């Protein structure tokens, strides 16, 4: 379709999280309905231009295509939709892109699908891997950016959309802690005791949103590492250490485990997407743990970097751009 072909390699238009923050409003609101209206056909002829460019054979594949329809589907209605002129018509939008975010969360685990079945033709080991990191943060991008605007008709206590004005590290990692210490018990029958230090009082504006796939995965990771490395004395494992440190620039967070560390051997695949030695959105499994939690740190400013020591432990660190 050639309406595709007009947005496709126009720039995509980003707010910068503080301007989102310095706007706390219905006259406010109907600038960014308008805006949103406008923007997320651009990200989703972005989508369509991947599928064009993935190579011939690959692009073939049935799940891949029929990905590739529904990005198809999806940008004819939201460029049906007719323009936003008052709060009434912002509101009737909100309810088709919630719908369509709906309808399409579980898309990662399809592409996962067509990409692993294409796999023999793939003779370049970096497309994958830069295939599904532009899709991954795209797809974040599309997210937040929808969510954002929803999120901004509601009244929630210390949010401003989905940016949290007092985000407290160490609230969202015990979050997390916990529900990754109740399944690792329930699969070992006990998990490493986490232990959180550093600036444990930091509070700052933050979205928490990919820290909500990132922390459960990495803590998986360290708990996971630290019980198949402990599996003759399972009742008396090593502490998992997490560090938090909040400067100007940015936020950093260390995981710490005593799980053996990443063998030599696996060093240069444990990025790779479908890499894994174990027996809605990005998938919290299959190797995509690792590569999608580097692509959303690169992507907000920030890096997911590993140092093993192998035969004692890994540090883990994640660092995130700071707003101010
Ligand atoms: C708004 C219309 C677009 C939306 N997208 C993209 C899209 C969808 C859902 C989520 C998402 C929503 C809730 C929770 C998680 C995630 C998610 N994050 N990463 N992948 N999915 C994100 C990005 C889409 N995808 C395929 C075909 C057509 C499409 O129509
Ligand atoms: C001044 C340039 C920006 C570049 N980025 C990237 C960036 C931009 C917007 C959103 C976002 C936040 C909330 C809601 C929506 C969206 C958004 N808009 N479009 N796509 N995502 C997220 C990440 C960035 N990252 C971290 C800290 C500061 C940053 O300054
Ligand atoms: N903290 C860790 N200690 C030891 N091995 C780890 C650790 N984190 C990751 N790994 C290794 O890296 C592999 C890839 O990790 P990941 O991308 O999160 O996917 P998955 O959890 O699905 O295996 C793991 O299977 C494991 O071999």
């Amino acid at each position: 379709q050639s309406a595709i072909d007009v947005v496709a390699e126009k720039p995509s238009v980003r707010l910068t999280p503080t301007m989102m923050l310095y706007s706390g409003d219905g006259s406010h609101l109907l600038k960014s309905g308008r805006y949103l209206q406008q923007e997320l056909p651009v990200r989703i002829a972005h989508r369509i231009k991947g599928f064009r460019s993935l190579p011939f054979i690959i692009g073939c594949n049935p799940t891949i295509l029929h990905v590739h329809e529904l990005y198809i589907r999806a940008f004819q209605k939201l460029t049906d939709f007719p323009p936003i002129k008052d709060q009434a018509d912002e509101a009737q939008y909100c309810q088709l892109v919630r719908q369509l975010l709906d309808d399409h969360k579980d898309v990662v685990t399809l592409l996962a699908e067509g990409l692993r079945e294409s796999r023999k033709h793939i003779e370049d080991e970096k497309l994958v891997r830069y295939f599904l990191d532009k899709t991954l943060t795209s797809r974040l991008g599309i997210r937040m950016l929808a969510t954002h605007h929803l999120a901004l008709h509601e009244d929630k206590p210390d949010f401003v959309g989905i940016i949290c004005t007092r985000l407290s590290p160490k609230k969202i990692i015990e979050k997390w802690v916990d529900f990754a210490r109740r399944l690792c018990e329930h699969k070992y029958g006990n998990a490493p005791r986490v232990r959180i230090n550093g600036h444990v009082a930091a509070r700052f504006p933050f979205i928490p949103m990919p820290l909500d796939y990132i922390l459960p995965e990495l803590l998986k990771n360290a708990m996971r590492a630290t019980m198949e490395s402990h599996l003759d004395t399972p009742y008396n494992v090593p502490d998992v250490v997490i560090t938090i440190a909040n400067n100007d620039v940015d936020l950093i967070i260390r995981i710490s485990d005593r799980g053996g560390g990443i063998a030599h051997k696996d060093l240069d695949r444990v990025m790779d997407y479908h890499f894994t030695t174990a027996e809605s959105g990005p998938m919290h499994g299959f190797g995509f743990g690792l590569p999608t939690s580097r692509a959303y740190a690169e992507y907000l400013g920030g890096s997911l970097q590993l140092q093993s020591l192998q035969g004692i432990g890994t540090d883990v660190y994640l660092r995130l751009r700071h707003i101010d």
